């Protein structure tokens, strides 16, 4: 009536998989079985507490281990507490992790029952093809601009010249008084171009639309690209990627 729970622990230092999901497991079963006594006033604290951890973990983690992301970022997705857990580092854990479909999930909890999450979703969905929840998250709550559909009529089907040429018209908007909108679709207008640039054999008009919007009239490129991290996933790929194609034809430079 004992010698079945010493080997589960025998066999949980061999291969992580079946550790994983013991743990995955207990800490739910431990979890719920708190729910009797210990009222209302402690749950909160006690959970804050927890997510602060699990923000410390997934901030503070160095060495990318995918059964471990992946334990965490299940054991979240599994009570009414951990669902506003991080909607910035998960993304960052799940790609360098290569572990994208437990976060998605948890991301789709977590937007049940608030825009920051749909624009790191989108960054989840294009590492994994699925154009088409791309292009339908990007004009249901990115938008409320009608040249977010025209150019993205163009764009559906491959029309890679007037997919460019009304969004260099959108982005140098003036005044256009109906209201102004935020960041969230400033920066996904400048991303859906340097996409349909790319698309096309039209790399140098990218890299000047790339390298222009980070720093002043010549490029230093020397530091800015390094700092600031957000650069260092978004202009830096396309931006040497240009530099590469554009340099292949056979210059100097």
């Amino acid at each position: 009536h004992s010698s079945l729970i010493t080997p589960l622990q025998a066999v949980a230092q061999r291969d992580p998989i079946i550790a994983k999901q013991l743990f995955s497991s207990l800490f739910s079963g431990i979890l719920k079985e708190m729910d009797k006594f210990k009222t209302l006033s402690e749950k909160n604290n006690i959970t804050q507490k927890l997510l602060q951890d699990f923000n410390r973990f997934l901030n503070t983690t160095f060495s990318f281990f995918p059964p471990f992301v992946s334990c965490i970022q299940d054991i979240s997705c599994q009570h009414a507490a951990l669902l506003s857990l991080d909607p910035a580092a998960v993304s960052a854990g799940c790609l360098a992790s290569l572990q994208q479909p437990v976060g998605i999930r948890l991301l789709e909890e977590a937007l049940l029952r608030d825009v920051l999450r749909w624009v790191e979703l989108a960054k989840l969905y294009r590492s994994i093809g699925e154009y088409d929840v791309l292009r339908g998250i990007f004009t249901s709550e990115i938008g409320t601009k009608q040249i977010t559909q025209s150019a993205l009529l163009a764009e559906a089907r491959s029309d890679y010249s007037e997919a460019a040429k009304q969004y260099d018209e959108a982005l140098n908007k003036q005044d256009w008084v109906d209201g102004e909108p935020t960041e969230a679709e400033k920066d996904f207008w400048e991303l859906a171009s340097l996409d349909c640039y790319n698309h096309l054999a039209e790399w140098k008009s990218l890299e000047y639309c790339s390298t222009a919007s980070i720093d002043s009239e010549n490029p230093p490129d020397l530091n800015k690209i390094w700092s600031e991290p957000f650069y260092q996933e978004t202009y830096l790929p396309y931006m040497i990627r240009s530099k590469l194609k554009l340099l292949l034809q056979g210059e100097a430079d």
